[PDB]
């Protein structure tokens, strides 16, 4: 397990554009394209961000190229903001894949307000922080994937992940 395959299973692979947990305009694995409830602006971040004329389907090469592209770009908003660089930092590396994760889901600045959730990881305090993860819309919305990731940040293995 890594932090592609990871992802991989929690967020899918879709050639053609559909609408993600929130109702918003995606594609590939994972890619939001637009929170606009217009398909025809999705298509245009779309054409944008593949660099030729779509219309709303891509193949799996291109899905992979913005996969690698977001997980790149989550490591690098990690590492760029000052609440989630420490904690990253401080972390062994399934439990930093598990904050890739969900920077990846809910961007560097949601997953900055995770104040206090934050201080408990950074502290090493497993138990409690997956208690405390779990009190926020995200896990209410998304309760099976929250699960997976915190199982993840609560045991320092991919044991959420194996046999899936
Ligand atoms: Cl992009
Ligand atoms: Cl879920
Ligand atoms: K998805």
């Amino acid at each position: 397990m890594n932090i592609f395959e990871m992802l991989r299973i929690d967020e899918g692979l879709r050639l053609k554009i559909y609408k993600d947990t929130e109702g918003y305009y995606t594609i590939g694995i994972g890619h939001l394209l637009t929170k606009s409830p217009s398909l025809n602006a999705a298509k245009s971040e779309l054409d944008k961000a593949i660099g030729r004329n779509t219309n709303g389907v891509i193949t799996k090469d291109e899905a992979e190229k913005l996969f690698n592209q977001d997980v790149d770009a989550a490591v690098r908003g990690i590492l760029r903001n000052a609440k989630l660089k420490p904690v990253y930092d401080s972390l062994d590396a399934v439990r930093r894949a598990a904050l890739i994760n969900m920077v990846f889901q809910m961007g560097e600045t949601g997953v900055a307000g995770f104040t206090n959730s934050l201080r408990m990881l950074q502290q090493k305090r497993w138990d409690e922080a997956a208690v405390n993860l779990a009190k926020s819309r995200w896990y209410n919305q998304t309760p099976n994937r929250a699960k997976r990731v915190i199982t993840t940040f609560r045991t320092g293995t991919w044991d959420a992940y194996k046999n899936l």
